[PDB]
């Protein structure tokens, strides 16, 4: 007995899908997350080399919600330019959520242009659907999008 | 495999942080034991380190900093699924004369969900020769846009569970 | 099962703590690469978070606090069996002009074994167009009754292993 | 290739072996160790109910050696009044020691008197025997002895 919710975010960028994708899939990116997102993390623990299987423990600055959660780099698909990251411990999972997934899909539009289609799907017990829907947003994915965009839009 | 942890090093508006509304919730457990007996357990400095005993399977981890008297800090981590997952707590007042105890959330828990101040007060008042009310109340200050979110969570539960568990101990010979 | 952690809250003599003897140990790695190339790696603020890469299987856990420039603190935990098991370290000086770097043990490690002060200095000095000496030295202050105990442990190893590992990187095209 | 060393400590006490033994074997004793040894521990983590199987993580105040080690309540023998506690992680095991055991044996002398025979045995690689023998002493056991003694010598 869980309700499924899926939220979406899109971002057009004046760079090739391939260029934006190398950065998203780049295993060194994990240890550079504080560089892309200054002041977003109080503490970031990386278990693994940044490729699939890598777990990230994330604790945020006092006041913010999810104060702390773990994450797993679960899947990568280079041909489709697709990446799935799962919340595995803490955060919304202590708040009636039984499943939490992020999908990032970089789809080309023209020769030197693409969309970043970021989505997150979750499953919540009906009792917690109203407690938790004003909390879960597309924020963390939109932040990844804006940072990667700007870092790559440098000739 | 390779553990690597990275911690780097902006404040909010001076009016924004005080821009709250007070909510007060009460709980009354009237029990058939003297106020003195209930109070001696509540004010017992050894109670902290026996909370796992009193409340089995509530804590995944319990850290206590200090002797157990006023000033003591309790860092409480709860089992996966449960929420508030972790918060710190402080013993503000242990007033024997009035049978009055105050404990405050000082970090984590609802403080990361719009709450700016959170106080438990426990007052044990006589009702007869061998009976008393345990009056537990919690006062919190919330950003009003968060009251919808945080109110179903902030129940009278954890201090109600305390009062019952202490009462049970006493009512046993 | 039940985790329960308890942390409570006396100082030593003012002359006792300064009652040490200085020991200085040197290491010189003269390599066939320019001092500029060796220095750019040593002074590179990204080097901290790539120490697991540079030195595989040395760390069980590496925490870095700060950007990587002066002021940065490194908390290093090593695999079971190895000793110093854990210590904190601080970037005191990164002097481009002199190709001079100082890093200090500020907590743990040999500081719990009679040592009261511990400084690594790395000075990269030219020897020719494409050669230099990496002069690493460590100065520590020990309580003299502990010198027998701590001297076989405090070797020139960890800063010798650094110098070689950096040299290898550079000497590759 | 390890050298075996065994050190001993004895303490006569004007109380019955049985009285001193109830306290040594008392599963609630673990959580009372900071009470017996004020200021000895910076931080004491107890995993378990204080009976056999219990692991204790011990971190000490800056300056002291073993800064931190884990311990296991390995064996109890009530008839012989005997207790064995093993160092399982950290401390001397990061310093060439491959085995570390404490035995506490409370043996009665007269009707209302006993000895506390505390010993510790360790195995060290020959390279580390000289580095580590000025460090390992009977200190932690003698402290247990003096504290338990005095707490029990109260009519």
């Amino acid at each position: 007995s869980t309700v499924t919710k899926v939220i979406h975010h899109e971002l057009e960028v004046a760079a090739s899908a391939d260029d934006i994708w190398t950065v998203y899939s780049w295993p060194g990116l994990a240890k550079h997350l504080p560089d892309l997102l200054p002041g977003a993390f109080e503490k970031l623990e990386i278990i693994g080399d940044g490729g699939v299987g890598t777990i990230l423990d994330m604790t945020f600055v006092p006041g913010e919600f999810p104060h702390e959660y773990k994450e797993k780099f679960i899947l990568v698909d280079n041909e489709h330019r697709l990446k799935k990251v799962q919340m595995i411990e803490g955060g919304y999972l202590d708040l009636g959520v039984t499943y939490y997934m992020d999908t990032i899909h970089v789809v080309p539009t023209g020769k030197d242009s693409c969309v970043i289609k970021s989505s997150t799907e979750y499953h919540v017990k009906p009792e917690f659907v109203k407690i938790v829907e004003p909390l879960i947003t597309t924020g963390p994915l939109a932040a990844m999008a804006d940072a990667i965009s700007k870092l790559v839009l440098e000739h």
